[PDB]
């Protein structure tokens, strides 16, 4: 149901991290090297939002939120 890690594709993402972190707008690929170098995933937010918002963070823990 939620996009993760390399299903995410857009040229900008807003890109925020599980406790407040700004990572700021840069491409998916560039928050995916970000998320697999902090042992984490990239979970798409909101593809509506414009920039898309993904999170980096640990996705069993989105799952659980859930």
């Amino acid at each position: 149901e939620v996009l993760l890690n390399g299903d995410i594709n857009f040229k900008e993402v807003r890109c925020v991290g599980d406790n407040g972190e700004v990572y700021g707008i840069i491409s998916s690929k560039e928050a995916l090297k970000i998320a697999q170098n902090l042992g984490l995933d990239l979970v798409l937010i909101s593809a509506s939002a414009k920039p898309p918002v993904c999170k980096v963070m640990d996705y069993n823990k989105f799952r659980y939120q859930n």
